[PDB]
């Protein structure tokens, strides 16, 4: 019946759980990532993805995955290729990909 929360909500869970998610678990802060706040105009992060689902902002797949997909680019676009915080996006990006297929969020 509420089905689209449960999907997203697993999702978020084993996105979060996943040995690379770590980097994108809280609000990047200022004192540790010189103009990142001038440069990455929509900040996103897992926790902040938590409190959106339990405020039920989710009410389109589409916002979801908008959301997830911010917090890989913006990663991408200010850490260096060869960083682990690149590296843990994109093994993290490939496994939100897969999992997304496989609730049929794309198909
Ligand atoms: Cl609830």
């Amino acid at each position: 019946p509420d089905q689209l929360y449960s999907t997203l909500k697993s999702i978020l869970q084993q996105v979060k759980s996943h040995q690379s998610a770590w980097p994108f678990m809280e609000p990047v802060k200022r004192t540790e990532a010189p103009g990142y706040y001038e440069v990455i105009r929509f900040p996103m992060d897992l926790k902040t993805m938590s409190e959106r689902l339990k405020n039920r902002y989710y009410v389109s797949k589409k916002l979801f995955m908008a959301d997830l997909q911010r917090v890989f680019t913006n990663c991408k676009e200010y850490n260096p290729p060869e960083s682990e915080y690149y590296k843990c996006a994109n093994i993290l990006e490939k496994f939100f990909f897969s999992k997304i297929k496989e609730a049929g969020l794309i198909d």
